[PDB]
């Protein structure tokens, strides 16, 4: 009996959201915000009932580079779109591809960003190649709208990104996840592959008023990893929203946008439930990178720090995995396709996968599970910091600062540096060794770029991003291109 | 046997450089620009031994919309790409794809302009989606550098636009050329789809010495088309003054047309020695053709013939009888139905906008006429539409009142007969079939609401600036070139 497969990924999703992610780490009910942070029991259901990934990271802590590495088992150079707004390689195969060819039905609901198509100003469906997705009528590539209107039925759609909810407005949220039940509803009886991508979570902090209502009066905490002017020892590659402008309102939104996500989770697993797929169906949450939310007096920023750089997930199979296990082993969005497509019994995507498959840290019996290796994350539009970890020590280089190393055992807020510290030597050693090997294998760009990466902590920063930039003359043609992709290639008509 | 199919395609290429169209209208030696015309020997051969289209047109007479359409038997809107630098659909079948399911080894040599890839400042291999292309390694997206220099082997080229010739350059057309006989010699037991698309007449004009030389100080004469300031009568859509003619740029465009005739023989000449001439189809195209000074234009998508019309010569010894001559209107949406029948392949699934005519090739006419109209679309700004049935072409446009064109009474193109009584009924069923047409395959200027005459009475109220958008600039594109340069398509 074939394994059916539902993907739901989040859009700058924090782990620090999730109640599964917290309690690993201590109290559910204390966060770096405090104890009003957003509970997430349905998602928190699959890990109870499946395995959760503590070291598990993006590619590239940006929406493109992650999504690409997610499909492709590659790191984003290797995808064609290391940065966002660039067209996935076409000719590339997808761990999709690779079920559609095993008679898998194919679905993709939300958000896709590898399409490479322009704004229209409303969302774009079916966009560029299908990359092994059967139904894309609610595949839309990039939009942060929270409301949308349906002029026409299939997908003909107006898109809002404020306001009050006018009378046919649809919580993008909702939506997605309805036309994801209407698709379930219509392959249940067949091996089918769904995923739905929510892109709420994400940079516009709005919120349901639904949701809001119920953290916009709550009390918050300003994390304490956030700096004063005289208190700012964090690395240049991350020096912003100091103490004093820790927003308790952004912070509100975002948790009403949790809440409305795990609610719709929760309507997926009651259908499942409902119409027995539990047992024979994977489920994953997932999201494409992290998000900061006033930790390290960051906010929406591509960074190696962990709340940025690590993504949720959280995979139940009750056929094969376990409830309750926790895989320590570190792993990159490279990992998910070989992985996946292993514990589905799918053939592997052919030729180059730069991941590992390991299913068997899921399918094993082992309720703790922990293989020693090493990962790598790169930076994406400017390629400024590359970075490894092992699980406990996390390696930064750049060209924007000296090298970094982080100790989570003895630091896991990351607000010092271990690396001239003697004791870390070997560690360092091994770590960088590592790092330039890795950078090196998966292409990593800044070195075909040449970036003035620092190896050392006796060198000095000399970095204009402006050396490394190839100015471009605008397409004269582009006005005339949108008005047709509006009227003509997406019509509301 | 499934029979071999060689596609050589030109860009910006006007039929009176070809003598094959020549001396269906008049003598030979005889152009609009005098008798220093340019001679395409190799090139004539295919009409001789095979085919030549008449009234062949581009679905739109600019470069991404006709090569679009003639992949994939659609008007340029369903394909994805109306406009320039637009990306066809990944998601298209092709007639490749189809020749590729069929056990063809199929190969791409030259510019594609439908990968939708950015500019590098230098050729783009490998541009985008496959499209039922396997061989794609001398396959680049754009550019009309005519010189090409080899740094690393496989494809990691520098361009140039004009240089004094270095000796590691190769003029472009002789490089594809040379690349297109390599992948013929692999593949030349098996059967086997290759596409040879040249650049060289579309361009800044700048020919090799070697061809320039035989025409830089000849004589050529300005069309009589041509118009004054003050002797312009032409149509507002159409309106280089006689006087502002270039003989210098008219020489370069001839001696491109010399090195691709030449080019072209080479690859004929290929075939005659492997034996392969009977079961293989040639055909020589173009995306579009050059007004070249013709109605005081000069690289102008325009309805006018020069521009409108394409090069279509077809030669298939075992099914095409030698001296064959097709009026029957066509437009590049019919290329994929057409060749797909020719070969005994299974017709692209789904819609096709396009009609199936490979009985008019394989007939035993050598004069084939049936009656049809079909339609051509304005690119960049779908300003104009056009209609012929073949001897009437009707234009309806937002710069102009209704045009109406007869090419028997005037094949200069310099009249309009729209108001003229006697062409009143014709007008109306040209008119009537052209509107049809534009709601059945979508044309964006309905879909634009851009405002078209439909009558000689009315007035040009037309502002395009009313139906453009806003564009935010990209701020990632600087990196992402980068990135493209040094990553994804390195010379190192
Ligand atoms: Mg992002
Ligand atoms: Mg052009």
């Amino acid at each position: 009996e074939k394994p059916n497969l539902i993907v739901i990924q989040t859009d700058e999703h924090t782990i620090n959201t999730l109640g599964c992610y917290r309690r690993l780490v201590g109290d559910i009910n204390d966060s770096p915000w405090g104890k009003n942070v957003v509970q997430t029991p349905n998602i928190d259901r699959l890990a109870k009932e499946g395995a959760i990934c503590t070291r598990y990271y993006a590619s590239s802590p940006v929406s493109t580079p992650s999504r690409a590495s997610f499909q492709t088992g590659l790191y984003p150079v290797s995808t064609g779109c290391p940065i966002n707004d660039m067209p996935m390689n076409p000719n590339l195969i997808t761990y999709a591809e690779m079920l559609k060819r095993d008679g898998y039905q194919t679905s993709y609901v939300g958000k896709w960003h590898l399409g490479g198509v322009p704004n229209i100003g409303r969302p774009y469906f079916e966009p560029g190649y299908n990359f092994g997705y059967m139904d894309r009528t609610y595949m839309f590539n990039d939009g942060h709208w929270k409301y949308f209107e349906i002029v026409k039925q299939p997908n003909k759609i107006r898109s809002y990104w404020s306001g009050p909810v006018k009378p046919g407005f649809i919580h993008v949220t909702e939506y997605l996840t309805d036309r994801c039940l209407e698709l379930l509803e219509r392959d249940k009886n067949k091996p089918f592959y769904m995923m739905l991508s929510i892109p709420d979570p994400h940079s516009p902090d709005i919120a349901s008023e639904e949701y809001l209502q119920k953290y916009i009066n709550l009390d918050y905490e300003a994390p304490e990893t956030m700096v004063t002017n005289d208190t700012d020892q964090r690395p240049r590659w991350a020096r912003n929203v100091n103490k004093d402008k820790f927003d308790k309102k952004a912070l509100a939104n975002y948790f009403a946008m949790v809440e409305c996500v795990d609610d719709n989770v929760g309507r997926i697993l009651d259908f499942l439930d409902k119409n027995n797929l539990t047992d024979n169906t994977i489920v994953v949450f997932t999201a494409d990178h992290g998000d900061m939310l006033y930790e390290h007096s960051r906010v929406n920023k591509g960074l190696p720090y962990e709340s940025s750089a690590r993504i949720p997930f959280v995979i139940r199979y009750p056929e094969k995995i376990i409830p309750g296990k926790i895989v320590n082993t570190v792993y990159t969005c490279v990992d998910f396709a070989p992985t996946i497509l292993g514990l589905m019994g799918v053939k592997q995507i052919p030729g180059l996968q730069e991941g590992i498959n390991d299913a068997q840290a899921f399918t094993n019996k082992e309720k703790n599970v922990k293989q020693d290796r090493i990962v790598y994350t790169t930076a994406s539009p400017f390629n400024d910091w590359t970075m490894a970890t092992d699980g406990r020590y996390k390696l930064v280089l750049s060209c924007r600062e000296t090298p970094w190393l982080f100790d989570l055992e003895v630091d896991p807020d990351e607000m010092k540096n271990f690396y001239n510290n003697p004791k870390y030597k070997e560690i360092a050693d091994r770590m960088q060794k590592e790092l330039i090997r890795q950078m090196k294998l998966y292409k990593e760009p800044a070195l075909s770029i040449g970036l003035p990466y620092l190896y050392k902590s006796t060198d000095k920063v000399n970095y204009n991003p402006a050396k490394y930039k190839s100015k471009v003359q605008p397409n004269a043609l582009l006005p005339m291109i949108h008005t047709i992709e509006k009227v003509c290639m997406r019509p509301l008509k």
